[PDB]
C-alpha cells in the first residue's frame, strides 16, 4: 500500500487526507502546531469561549460529504438552520433583519429600504442562476484534458461572461438598486474572499444565494466542531498525526517528490499533499526548485483585524452575525487595498455564538467576536494601528447601538494580521489567498497537481479554486480525484 504525507492539519489537509485514506493509502499529516483545523481554531478564555476564524457556515453538504466516505463511523456532528442570517445596522438609526425565507427577505427588505420588490426579486434570482450555472459548468467540469504546459482552458467563462457579470464590477451590478444601504449591503459579499466590491467581477453577486437561499447554519459546539469533527473521524479511520512538528523541506529525486524533512529527521511516502500556503511552500519548503513568480507575486486578498471581548450584559437586538456599517465604504477599501492602512470609520463585524449556545458565555453575558477588515501585514506599526482601530470601533458601537461598550469589557484577546500570519504560515495574513480584484484571478491560481514534481500536490486557501471553507474543500476533492486518476493511468 502506498503511503501519503499530507502538509498541515487546515480543512483542505483534513480533506485531503479523509479523501486518500478512502482510497486505501496510509496517511500522516503534519502539523506545526499543537493542534488541528488551522484557522477553524478556539480558545477558552476568563469563561468566554471564541471561534477563532471562520464564522459563517455555509453549503453544510460538503463537509457531510467527507463523513459519507465512512457510513460506519460514529461522529457527532450536526447543526441547525437559522431563520435569521445578519442583522445590518447603520448610523442613522436603520435596522435590517434578514431572513433566510427569500420572500420575507425581498418583503422586508422592500419595506425597510423603501425598494421595489421586484428589483430585489430579480437581483437574488439572478444571483441564484450564477451560482447553478458556475457549479454546473466549472465545478462540476470533469478532468479529461491534460498537457505539457499551463494553459488558459476558458472560452466557456467567455461565452458566459455577460450573463455572470464578469465583465464588470460587484458595485456595478449593486449599483441597481435606489437606495445605496442595498447596494452596501450586496458589496459586503466582496469580503468573502478579501477582495474589494470595486474591484471584483460581477460574479460574486452569487455570494449571497449561498446564506439567503441555501441556508444559514450553526453547527453544535461552534464552528470549532467543524475541524473537530473531521480531526475526529480521520484520527478513528488509521490517519496519522505528527504534531509540533513543521515540515521544513520537501524532498525530491529526479523530479518526484520523495518525502518530506523536519528538524526530527527525514520521512519518505509516494505522495506528498501540501496544505500548507502556496508561497513559504516553494520560498521555504522547496528552496531548490523553480517557482512560478508571476503566481506567487499575485495581489494578496485582505487579512483581517479582531478583538474577542467577554461582555457582561445581553444585546437583544443582535442576533449571532451582525454588521455595523462604515458611512464610506468606497473609502474604507480604498485604505485597505490600495494604501494598506485602516480608514477611520470600519465596518464592525460582531458575532456572538452565545446567542446559540449558551455555555459559551457565562450567563447573562455575550461572547463577542469584533471582527473589521484589515490589509495584510505589509510593514506597518501594528500596535498604533490596533489601538487606533480600538477606539474606532468603540466609536462605531456608540453611533449604531448608543452604548459605550468599553464599559463592559470583562476580558480581551487580539488577533492581528500578525497573529494571523504566524498561528498558520498564511502569507501576510492573508485570509482567503490571493484576492480576486479582477476577472483573471480566479483563473491564475496555482493548480492542485505540480508540473515540475511528480506526485506532489496543493490543497487549501491559498491555490485552486479558492479561499473559504466550500472552496477548501473542493481543493481536496480535486486533489484526490487527480490522485486516482494517476493511480489507474
Ligand atoms: C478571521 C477569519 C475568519 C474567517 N472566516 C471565514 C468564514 O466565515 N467563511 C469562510 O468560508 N472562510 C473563512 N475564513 C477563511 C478560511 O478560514 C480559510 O480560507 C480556510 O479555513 C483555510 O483552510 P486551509 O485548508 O487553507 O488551511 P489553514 O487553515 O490555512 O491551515 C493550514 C495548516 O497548515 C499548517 N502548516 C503550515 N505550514 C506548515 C509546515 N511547514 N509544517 C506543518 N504544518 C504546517 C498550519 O499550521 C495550519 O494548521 C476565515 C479566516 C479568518 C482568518
Amino acid at each position: 500500500m502506498k503511503n501519503a504525507i499530507v502538509i498541515g492539519a487546515g480543512i483542505g489537509g483534513l480533506a485531503a487526507a479523509l479523501r486518500l485514506r478512502h482510497q486505501g493509502y496510509s496517511v500522516t499529516i503534519f502539523e506545526k502546531n499543537d493542534y488541528a483545523g488551522g484557522k477553524l481554531h478556539a480558545i477558552e478564555k476568563d469563561g468566554y469561549r471564541f471561534d477563532l476564524g471562520p464564522s459563517l457556515f455555509t453549503l453544510p453538504h460538503l463537509v457531510e460529504n467527507l463523513f459519507a466516505l465512512f457510513p460506519e463511523e460514529i461522529i457527532d456532528f450536526g447543526y441547525k438552520s437559522k431563520a435569521i442570517s445578519f442583522h445590518y445596522f447603520w448610523d442613522d438609526g436603520t435596522l435590517f433583519k434578514a431572513s433566510t425565507d427569500s420572500s420575507q427577505f425581498i418583503e422586508d427588505a422592500s419595506k425597510v429600504f423603501k425598494e421595489e420588490k421586484s428589483t430585489i426579486k430579480k437581483y437574488l434570482a439572478k444571483s441564484k442562476s450564477k451560482y447553478e450555472l458556475t457549479k454546473s459548468l466549472f465545478l462540476e467540469k470533469s478532468l479529461h484534458k491534460a498537457t505539457t504546459y499551463f494553459s488558459l482552458d476558458t472560452v466557456k467563462a467567455i461565452v458566459h461572461a455577460p450573463f455572470l457579470g464578469l465583465n464588470n464590477t460587484l458595485n456595478d451590478e449593486n449599483s441597481k438598486f435606489k437606495n445605496p444601504k442595498l447596494t452596501q449591503l450586496f458589496n459586503r459579499y466582496a469580503t468573502y474572499n478579501g477582495s474589494s466590491p470595486y474591484q471584483t467581477p460581477g460574479i460574486m453577486t452569487m455570494i449571497p444565494h449561498l446564506e439567503l437561499g441555501l441556508g444559514t447554519y450553526y453547527p453544535d459546539g461552534g464552528m470549532h466542531r467543524i475541524s473537530q469533527s473531521l480531526f475526529e473521524l480521520a484520527q478513528k479511520v488509521g490517519v496519522k498525526f505528527r504534531f509540533r512538528e513543521s515540515v521544513t523541506n520537501i524532498t525530491t529525486s529526479k523530479n518526484k517528490v520523495t518525502g518530506v524533512e523536519t528538524k526530527n529527521g527525514s520521512y519518505l511516502s509516494d505522495l506528498v499533499v501540501s496544505n500548507m500556503d502556496i508561497v513559504p511552500t516553494y520560498r521555504n519548503l522547496m528552496k531548490d526548485v523553480p517557482a512560478p513568480e508571476k503566481t506567487l507575486s499575485q495581489e494578496r486578498s485582505s487579512s483581517a483585524l479582531i478583538f474577542y471581548w467577554g461582555i457582561d450584559r445581553e444585546f437583544p437586538e443582535l442576533d449571532l452575525h451582525n454588521i455595523l456599517f462604515s458611512e464610506d465604504y468606497k473609502t474604507e477599501f480604498e485604505h485597505i487595498f490600495e494604501h494598506k492602512t485602516l480608514a477611520q470609520d470600519p465596518t464592525v463585524y460582531i458575532n456572538i455564538t452565545s446567542k446559540e449556545s449558551s455555555n459559551d458565555a457565562p450567563a447573562g453575558h455575550e461572547n463577542w467576536f469584533v471582527m473589521i477588515n484589515a490589509p495584510g501585514d505589509y510593514g506597518q506599526d501594528w500596535e498604533q494601528l490596533v489601538e487606533e482601530s480600538k477606539k474606532q470601533i468603540i466609536a462605531k458601537i456608540k453611533k449604531c447601538l448608543h452604548v459605550d461598550i468599553s464599559k463592559h469589557i470583562t476580558t480581551e484577546y487580539i488577533l492581528t494580521p500578525q497573529g494571523i500570519e504566524k498561528n498558520t504560515s498564511s502569507y501576510r495574513g492573508a485570509l482567503y489567498g490571493a484576492a480576486s480584484n479582477n476577472k483573471f484571478a480566479a483563473f491564475l491560481r496555482h493548480p492542485n497537481f505540480n508540473g515540475k514534481i511528480k506526485n506532489l500536490y496543493h490543497v487549501g486557501g491559498s491555490v485552486h479554486p479558492g479561499g473559504g471553507i466550500p472552496l477548501c474543500l473542493l481543493s481536496a476533492q480535486i486533489t484526490a480525484d487527480l490522485i486516482q486518476k494517476e493511480q489507474l493511468e
